[PDB]
């Protein structure tokens, strides 16, 4: 490459199983955006939660792409496995599904943020910091407070709670 | 002093120790606004609630100061307690050790004007009453609307009382 | 909690302590606001100057709390202790306090730096280089050059050079 | 009169005499401002303070006098004293005698305000409370600071100190 410089090959593999990774969490949260849409299951609010965050993980995806392509690496794909499950539960389950998910992408980031640090690569660790890391914990901070939420709402009566909180909270 | 004229010793001490009280109301309502905003707990409006509380304090303590110079007197400032409490219960427990902590400023501001008024200070008492002893009944009651409104939901079933309160009453 | 994920019990603690030193910090820049409010100081500039500061200090502490109910740790706070002095002489005397206060502020920034990066804690390590570190070292040079300014006018006439340096520099 | 209802006639009399009184200030500062205004003194904004509180003292006389008949009681008008001296000195020496002028007015409110407490008058009090007490403490306030200005700098330099605060503090 004639670009290339202080980028490893270890970094532009792991940024490859990253982009796999956000792809597969896009793929999940598509999943989940549509069963919230089934008749039978009714809830516009957690839809739509989970479509923009597809959405937003689609966009993680590209900006690593990016920026795998700036420094000179070489993008790389593999197939996406399909969702973990094919239904989803009640809000409470499709929530802590998600955190459980989120935790597992923070998790991964971390991991390529002290790969950088011991390869010496600040401009893969200032890249992470600035679009990756903070947007994780803001995201999983208010995943964790709808949780709390719901589940405070599920524990009076489950049906009714479910309602008030798609209504009340979810846009 | 060449300004001080009409200002006893005794209301210049009495008013350090006013901005004092409502500089550690302050704090009290900074402890309880992020009590409300941590991920367990996750009632937006009852943070959102306290932290302007917080800063109205803050605003009284700023104004008592001022007054202190424009009337020629020192202002002391001594250590700070902290909060009573480092974990603030439910909604309802937070309101009724907010009505508590008002009631508590209140009667530091009727004994100052009864003092004020025993020194003969009509300025003092003019001070008070134009901007504190108004705001304070006037927030007492709204605290006291809301204690009600709670009760009357947390009887009910707590969780989803707690929750529609938060969402249909506070901003 | 939840949601807390590669947030180490050392840096909880560390945030509660930066906390306690930026409220204060702010109470310290109060009591130098209000000094300078006397009328037997009378400079204007200056009162504007550190109350300005006050507000600045009390933000960090908010946005340090934020972040902590962020990471899913807990808050805790300890009494705040008086300001150092009383009374607080030139202008010069005052702006050497500040950069005092400022520098022991900054050394707490770069241990609290230190230890998250010894905690592998990248995420902490962003946090206090966007919002903290920087705005340090600019105010210090603000600081710095204010001295500079006021050395230089109170070594010629020291009433003259003081009411010179409020009126021409200070907003 | 028709109107008149607890209006004593020693409150009558007194607000008589404070109306004098404010008459007899409006009389001194005019003085004053046109002794800055002599091309042999010439500092304008020094002419133009006084002269704004000369206006303003009229005011306060005319409020007086409106509150008077409001009241049911009648005004009556007693000659005028020329002002205390013909030449005002320097800054300093004028700043002086408009501290000691204020404050007499102050005492005469303050004296006024006890008259109208001992007679059961709330409307009185009020009255003074509302648009006198407070404007007196402020003014007087403002004054203390200028002096202490002057003061800082006529130590250093006189004539050059004088000017500096006619042309950086003065409108």
């Amino acid at each position: 490459s004639q670009i290339r410089q202080n980028y490893s090959t270890e970094v532009e593999a792991a940024v490859n199983r990253l982009v796999n990774l956000y792809l597969r969490a896009s793929y999940t949260y598509l999943s989940l955006g549509f069963y919230f849409d089934r008749d039978d299951v009714a809830l516009e609010g957690v839809c739509h939660f989970f479509r923009q965050l597809a959405q937003q993980k689609m966009q993680g995806a590209e900006r690593l792409l990016k920026m795998q392509n700036q420094r000179g690496g070489r993008a790389l794909f593999q197939d996406l496995q399909k969702p973990s499950q094919d239904e989803w539960g009640t809000t409470p389950d499709a929530m802590k599904a998600a955190i459980v998910l989120e935790k597992s992408l923070n998790q991964a980031l971390l991991d390529l943020h002290a790969l950088g640090s011991a390869q010496a690569d600040p401009h893969l660790c200032d890249f992470l910091e600035s679009h990756f890391l903070d947007e994780e914990v803001k995201l999983i901070k208010k995943m964790g407070d709808h949780l709390t939420n719901i589940q405070r709402l599920v524990g009076s009566q489950a049906g009714l709670g479910e309602y008030l909180f798609e209504r009340l909270t979810l846009k």
